[PDB]
């Protein structure tokens, strides 16, 4: 098991459980996520927010692919897609994925979870930065991913 | 390299560098650390502060020893001893140690750094809890230890 306490504007505790396989299940309640709609949600390379969310670096990309959506083969391991907030800024996270293991050479422990101001276009927006960040825009919050009981 | 952004009352960014060996060097500037004098400083088992610093659990103890000081053989790997704050609450951390590696089966990545209200008696206080926590008292702040560039 692993766990992430979000720091920044958007608040919440995100748990990670080996499910497993194979797959890990990521969940938790998020609040303060404005405006309502879809927001990019990604594991980034470094678990360092000493300099703000900017210091977590680029998307976690161990298999050296382009940015995509969680269902594409051509996809960063850290590409969890979008989560959705309602009119009050509340969101429930409930995602299953098989490129974010809790051990092994490509584990996510000690990396960072990041949630974004905009929708992640899943690499299909035809923007300058579509194929790297999904054009997801500003980093609202981040948390270091930690070993949990 | 690894890094810790302190959350709680006491503020600061603590860096961890393989030095190395062998040994890792831990440093950074801390503020808000009252009252002046010695405060226990320890790596704890879980990088989880979802429930407050309490959720980081006991001292990191991979080699299954009793609590001691950093120079004892009979010592938790997480036992970094005491740091010192001046009259204004400021402290400079500068410690070298060889039981807190940044990789391997006994790495500290994804665990937690914790700083305490009291002096750690290094297992010599003859208190109920001397040989487990050093009688270090309340957890003022904690940070998850993260992978850094
Ligand atoms: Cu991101
Ligand atoms: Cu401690
Ligand atoms: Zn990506
Ligand atoms: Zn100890």
């Amino acid at each position: 098991s692993a766990i992430c306490v979000l720091e920044g504007i958007v608040k919440g505790t995100i748990k990670f459980e080996d499910i497993g396989d194979g797959k890990t299940h990521v969940s938790g309640k998020i609040t303060g996520l404005q405006p309502p709609g879809k927001h990019g949600f990604h594991i980034h390379q470094f678990g360092d927010y000493s300099g703000g969310c900017m210091s977590t670096g680029p998307h976690f990309n161990p298999f050296n692919k382009e940015h995509g959506g969680p269902e594409d083969e051509n996809r960063h391991a850290g590409d969890l897609g979008n989560i959705v907030s309602d009119d009050y800024g509340n969101a429930d996270v409930n995602i299953e994925d098989s490129q974010i293991p809790l051990d092994g050479p490509n584990s996510i422990i000690g990396r960072a979870l990041v949630v974004h101001q905009n929708e992640d276009d899943l690499g299909l927006g035809g923007h300058k930065d579509s194929k790297t960040t999904g054009n997801a825009g500003a980093r609202l919050s981040c948390g270091v991913i930690g070993l949990a009981a």
